[PDB]
DNA sequence: AAAGATATCTTT
DNA sequence: AAAGATATCTTT
């Protein structure tokens, strides 16, 4: 399928090839910082010619956003059933030492989640699918090599400000959790787990339906939620005393 | 001097060179995206070497932030004189066409200014001038053709999603207004104004004390900064009614 | 001008 | 877990 394949080239690109710098069309490279803002433009750099490929294998149109902040990094569509809109975004986080538990911010829940034609591509309404392309790194602190320039000839000493890079490619309500990622930016939190639980899908939803109503119905501050509901539990409650 | 070496090789350096991918190891590179994130990370990076080769060359320590969301980008100090540290931070923004009027976002206004410690690498009273390292770009829509990798003796070949890419050097509180540039994440926003303005120093702070009063004392919201100051001419009033 | 969007992290 | 930090933009 076309998500076999992609994840399929995305699990191989990254482990034949390290992003080590940015370069110059003179020749001239330039290494990698250790900000969390560096990784996760690389990783989506790195991603979108992969991306691109993998959709053209299959016969889909692929478009970027012309605006900017609007979702998805990548939509596509066969022309032949333009209302059958796939979207793909990345999204990076970290881990400390290699392999404990992570999570994501998976989008804001008061934009194209509540509001049909807000901060996205299309109307939300005419995608059929949202995927997410997750990277985890571990973090490594810069050397101070990662200050000098360098020429094509020694990209094997370029010290890179990661390590154990892993992805997956999942469906974004699948991997959701009942607990926003984030406040005053107001965005979906991911399941708190670790790289397999994402990759197997074991969220905590029952459907997608129940993802979106989750996150329609959630309020933005602890005090509001209280009196609603505050995690998956309480959301059950809430629908079975009948959405009170 | 430290300051107009580093203007000076600023300028230098963003004639001469043409970030236009991310290269791995084994030499594929893959282009550069349009997206704001991307930009702003690739001259954030492309500036890395050269503040620490002008730094060394004046006799000053390099240190940039050991945790990820403190500022500043980079702490220069001579070792002789750790209370005199020198904080240098690259700012990003885009025009639509050349030389139209632009604005920044200079940091929180309730973080490192307000709390010593919070969100700052040393103490804030440990560093005696803030340097802002702007950089403006106007935008270019990207091209199919970005959406492929490339060789290293295809460099010239790959399409960039900017142009006109200009820098200055300037101290924080000069180019400071009294509109924050942000509102759920408090920020201090400078003034609105052409480039010109912003190397020449065309502020509307008195002092870096008057700027640093007011940014201390502007309240959260419009509803609470009309009985208070919303500008900077209602901020002067409000010192002559006393502090009230 | 004001406020809440863009992605992700740290603090409490 | 909650909420406000990290930088910058768009909508109001
Ligand atoms: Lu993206
Ligand atoms: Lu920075
Ligand atoms: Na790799
Ligand atoms: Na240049």
């Amino acid at each position: 399928s076309l998500r076999s394949d992609l994840i399929n080239a995305l699990y191989d690109e990254n482990q034949k090839y390290d992003v080590c710098g940015i370069i110059s069309a003179e020749g001239k490279i330039y290494p990698l910082g250790s900000d969390t803002k560096v990784l996760s433009t690389i990783f989506e750099l790195f991603s979108r010619p992969i991306i691109n490929k993998i959709a053209e294998k299959h016969g889909y149109i692929v478009e970027e956003p012309k605006q900017q902040n609007h979702y998805p990094d990548f939509t596509l569509y066969k022309p032949s059933e333009p209302n059958k809109k796939i979207a793909i975004d990345i999204k990076t986080t970290y881990t400390n030492k290699e392999n404990e538990k992570i999570k994501f911010t998976l989008g804001g829940y008061t934009s194209f989640i509540r509001n049909n034609t807000k901060n996205i591509v299309y109307p939300f309404d005419q995608y059929i699918a949202h995927w997410i392309i997750g990277y985890v790194y571990t973090r490594v602190a810069t050397r101070k090599s990662s200050l000098k320039t360098y020429n094509i000839n020694e990209l094997n000493e370029i010290p890179k400000p990661y390590k154990g890079v892993k992805v997956f490619l999942q469906d974004k309500w699948v991997i959701a959790g009942d607990l926003a990622g984030s406040g005053n930016t107001t965005n979906i939190g991911s399941i708190h787990a670790h790289y397999k639980d994402f990759v197997e899908g074991k969220g905590i939803f029952d459907s997608e339906d129940e993802f979106l109503d989750y996150w329609r119905n959630y309020e933005r501050t602890s005090q509001l939620r209280n009196d609603k509901y505050n995690n998956i539990s309480e959301y059950r409650n809430w629908i079975y005393r009948g959405r009170k």
